DNA sequence: TGAGGCATGC
């Protein structure tokens, strides 16, 4: 790339998902392995026929080395939950690997920072690993950062999210729904947040009756 | 504390 170099030469000729994701714990395809915990690749096993895609870990997830374990995890087990989505039927990940995040100088408080978009193109080549090992019917785009990362920087999850869309440039032709990431849910005003779960529940359920 | 899609800064 022209800012990072890219996983794309970190990523092993493979489809076991063990294999995968220890090879990303040596990625170096951008600059965010150096203050991250871990790398925090996908859970879930190939005979999952639904994918999600996250942005990033969040703290918990680069303490934990697992994907949507904090607050907004918690609010997707609810949602997925109240649109029968069996947790057998998924494999979960995001779009970026390790936890970007900063300091206050004279705080302790590890804070969240949205991946760039250099970052996103650098590690998409893991993504595309898990997608080609995964072979998902249906792939759920959990925010802006994961919707764009496989729709193109011109696309608004605001504007198309619970469609049912299908793209030429992605492994195995997959039906694709956006939604928003759920920690919007909890970023937003608390008047709102019954009715934003509900459009996340909506959203899940489209992609919940893909049927190939 | 935990987005999103616009903007401005250097
Ligand atoms: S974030 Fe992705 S590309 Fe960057 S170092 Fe980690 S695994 Fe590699």
């Amino acid at each position: 790339g022209s800012h990072m170099a890219g996983a794309q030469d970190f990523v092993p000729h493979t489809a076991d998902l063990a294999e995968l994701a220890a090879a990303a714990g040596e990625c170096r395809g951008c600059g965010l392995y150096r203050d991250a915990t871990q790398a925090v690749f996908g859970a879930g096993g190939r005979s999952a026929r639904i994918m999600m895609i996250g942005e990033q870990p969040g703290d918990k997830e680069d303490l934990a080395g697992l994907p949507f374990v904090g607050p907004a995890g918690r609010l997707l087990d609810r949602a997925l939950e109240a649109a029968d989505i069996d947790r057998d039927a998924l494999y979960v990940t995001n779009a970026v690997k390790h936890f970007k995040f900063t300091r206050a100088a004279g705080g302790k408080r590890r804070i969240h920072k949205t991946p760039s978009r250099t970052e996103v193109v650098a590690c998409r080549p893991w993504l595309i690993a898990e997608m080609t090992s995964v072979e998902p019917d249906v792939v759920v785009l959990l925010g802006a950062t994961a919707a764009k990362a496989l729709l193109g920087n011109d696309f608004r999850v605001t504007q198309h999210r619970g469609e049912v869309l299908h793209v030429d440039d992605v492994p195995g032709d997959p039906a694709l729904v956006a939604t928003v990431h759920p920690s919007s849910l909890l970023r937003g005003p608390k008047e709102e947040r019954e009715s934003a779960f509900a459009g996340l529940v909506d959203d899940l359920r489209v992609a919940a009756d893909v049927r190939p």
